[PDB]
């Protein structure tokens, strides 16, 4: 089959899998496809995610965590795009976001849609939410 | 909690993204621009660059803009493409490719976990990963 190309999350420390869950409670069509744990062997902690796959709607995404630490972070430079469906649904979602997080650019009517919220969560990843007209 | 279609967004900052764009479906057979909008002389961006776009690579569409506001940060390792390369031939092609004018993070090896894998820095910046199974 063909080359698949796929957004990947490495969390540093032991994130992954609170990370996945995290995001599964907040699309009701999401799961968890994917999970391999690190056994007590190592390097990583036993359980922690030595790989996995969740999807978000139709979309998949890769991630682990790492026991190695880096100087670097998520940043917004590469982000999540949610193409939201209906008012409320972004404000749960910004309100979800935000909690343990950051509002970079906190909900509102940004003049180029409905309302857009740019927020990095709590594990520190960019989530811009948008609500078209 | 509805649907709502979720999908990576690359922000590059000046004006790269129609050049990454290119880069990128020259990369991969399966590949087009699927929207680009670019700015009229209205602003805030320079005329010509990408107010907004979508691309795909296979079966993955993503967004992407040039952002005419600069910020400290740039793209880092800990959000990547990840790419399942299909063969040797594909995955020394790619490997080439990625690291001209970028950094090869993690040089193409074997590195225990599969038969071929590297990590890419682009000459964007864009991390990449790429592994050829097992």
């Amino acid at each position: 089959m063909s080359a698949r190309v796929r957004p990947f999350l490495m969390f540093q420390g032991v994130q992954a899998e609170a990370a996945m869950n995290f995001y599964l409670s907040l699309f009701d069509d999401a799961e968890i496809l994917q999970i391999q744990r690190y056994g007590a062997e190592g390097p990583g902690p036993e359980g922690s995610v030595l790989k996995a796959l969740f999807r978000l709607g139709d979309q998949s995404v890769h991630c682990i965590d790492s026991h190695v630490r880096h100087a670097f972070d998520f940043t917004p430079a590469f982000s999540f795009f949610v193409d939201c469906e209906s008012n409320a649904q972004i404000e749960r979602l910004a309100e979800a976001l935000s909690d343990g997080g950051k509002a970079l650019m906190p909900l509102g009517d940004y003049g180029f849609s409905q309302r857009f919220a740019w927020l990095a969560d709590r594990f520190g990843v960019s989530w811009q939410l948008n609500l078209a007209g």
